[PDB]
């Protein structure tokens, strides 16, 4: 924690610190659902999704797994 | 359980979907650290780290509340 | 680990091993929700609940975020 | 959400919107340790701790899995 | 930061990196729930539930505990 | 939780009440790291690595991201 100073870069902090347990979604490129503990869940596998947004927020890509 | 199609912006995501689990921290302006299962913890609360960056990625106010 | 012996008080505990992973939120004074993978999230950030209890578990302390 | 109020006890708020994702650990009866994503790991199950602390927050109980 | 090869064991890798944040939980034998931020929550402890399934995928015992 | 009974397969169990938070990660096929709060973190994205393993436990896939 003191590893870190104002005008660091997110790569300069990430080295320092690694990355935060948590961030805030909204602005980012790729969005990872997992979803866990809701009832109806069906398959062999865990349902998860995938999204991905362009620079400006908008939904490009939809991948589901499976 | 619920219905996306590509063109959305995340507002209408997050209101079919709810947020994600888990998203790319780069590029966004709030991290949000939580220090478990470290070894030299101090304190009578549990460490935190709050990290405001501007638009640029670079790093404008530390908030360390505790305190 | 080896490293913690009953009669420790949570701050040797927490000094030895880290605070945990998880705990039980009863007794505590700060609870945090995060409201994620729940349909009809609104707003332009992660809505979260910041809520303070008293040593009674009484709550004292209601935070949104985004404010209300 | 507007179903909770000041004065409200612990169990009334986690009636209403459930008990919360994150909580303070110190001043609770129970941690629980789960040593994930950590080098070292050994066994065929994954190793967990679980403390149990009396109201003084005094540890009274270890319980590792699998047993030391 | 630390090195794995195909061929190894779950044992192997788990020494090298750790177990993994997540898995599947299709085919093992222990689910663990704990049931967070779920409006009609009953109790003084957070409410959890501790499921053992055989080597064919088959429920055998519900540990509720607690209580 | 009365929604499940002894003797339901796991998509039985998984259909009443969701997949778990957690399960024990020996025996199963898929395994995924996500390294945060790990100091040391480079490059423009949160790392990862899923491992796949076949029905013996032996890894037969490593896939870095990026």
């Amino acid at each position: 924690v003191s590893k870190i100073r104002v005008g660091m870069t997110q790569q300069q902090v990430a080295y320092a610190l690694g990355t935060p347990l948590m961030s805030d979604p909204f602005g980012t490129n790729t969005w990872f659902y997992v979803f866990r503990q809701q009832p109806g869940h069906e398959g062999v596998t865990q349902q998860t999704l995938t999204l991905t947004f362009n620079s400006s927020g908008v939904l490009t890509n939809i991948d589901n797994k499976p």
